[PDB]
């Protein structure tokens, strides 16, 4: 990581609260005051304990090894004055679900999978790198002003509490937390997209969701949703970690749909839930 001076960050405006209060929009100063760049600003408020520290900074740590266009930039840390902040690039749009829950039905399919070809390729990045993220979700992808989507929120991952709905069975029970364990998540974040960030599984509790997942069951298909869309993401959520595609598996097939996209035009069944009989 590049330590960053002081002088050279703006904070301008919050732009949304975290586990360490808070994140701001600014600017940061580089190439000797040469260049300019809008920024977002996450601080580490003062009495944070080691822990908070080692995990606040090693989030920046992980990010620093990445050079890919699906994984937010870190362009550097202040940490030899206080409070320490992590500064990365401004994602215009902010988080992938909140954005979609307010673009509600504005996308075309094209675009929808282009962003999920995108987020997939910054998780095969990451898993190449032997990274696992353990935490990915639509939450945890941002958004810049050209729809470009990119994974963030490093802070659980890992070198080879997490919400129950997105993650496989294997790590819930046996904490083997692993690139097919990403995948599933992967497969879960799919969904989210094309239901323009619906909450998985409804109303069910964890208990109900861990129930339905171990006897079979899984998220029925988004509305208007390609067929080849669907049954990729329930391949990804195959109960066996090694029959899952790998990321590799996933970007490939990704590609092949959008450079042919009357492919996408077969659309998966949407189950009729509600009955409405009219003339
Ligand atoms: N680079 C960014 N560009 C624009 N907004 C950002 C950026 N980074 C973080 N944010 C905003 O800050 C929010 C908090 O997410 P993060 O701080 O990345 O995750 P976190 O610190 O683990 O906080 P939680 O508890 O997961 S929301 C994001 O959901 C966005 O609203």
């Amino acid at each position: 990581t590049t330590e960053i001076h002081p002088s050279c960050v703006t904070r301008q405006k919050v732009i949304g609260a975290g586990e360490f209060g808070e994140v701001y929009k600014g600017m940061l100063k580089t190439s000797s005051g040469k260049k300019e760049v809008p920024v977002a600003i996450k601080t580490l408020k003062a009495g944070y304990t080691e822990k908070q520290r080692v995990d606040f900074l090693g989030e920046a740590g992980i990010m620093g090894q990445f050079s890919h266009h699906n994984i937010i930039r870190l362009e550097g840390v202040i940490s030899k004055y206080k409070p320490m902040m992590i500064i990365t690039e401004y994602m215009e749009n902010g988080a992938l679900d909140k954005f979609l829950r307010e673009k509600d039905g504005e996308f075309s399919v094209l675009q929808l999978v282009g962003m999920l070809r995108g987020i997939a390729a910054g998780m095969k990045y990451l898993a190449n790198m032997n990274y696992v993220h353990r935490d990915l979700a639509a939450r945890n992808i941002l958004v810049n002003s050209n729809l470009v989507c990119k994974v963030s929120d490093f802070g659980l991952s890992r070198v080879l509490k997490i919400p129950i709905r997105w993650t496989a069975p294997e790590a819930i029970s046996y904490r083997k937390f692993t690139s097919a364990s990403d995948v599933w998540s992967f497969g879960i974040v799919m969904w989210e997209v094309m239901t323009y960030g619906e909450r998985p599984y409804w109303e069910l509790s964890n208990h109900e969701v861990m129930k339905a997942i171990n006897d079979g069951f899984r998220l029925p298909t988004p509305m208007d949703c390609p067929s080849a869309i669907y049954q990729l993401m329930m391949q990804c959520w195959q109960q066996e970690r090694a029959r899952r595609p790998k990321f590799a598996d996933i970007v490939s097939i990704l590609d092949k749909l959008i450079r042919a996209p009357d492919s996408l035009k077969t659309l998966a069944d949407f189950d009729p839930r509600v009955s409405i009989r009219l003339p």
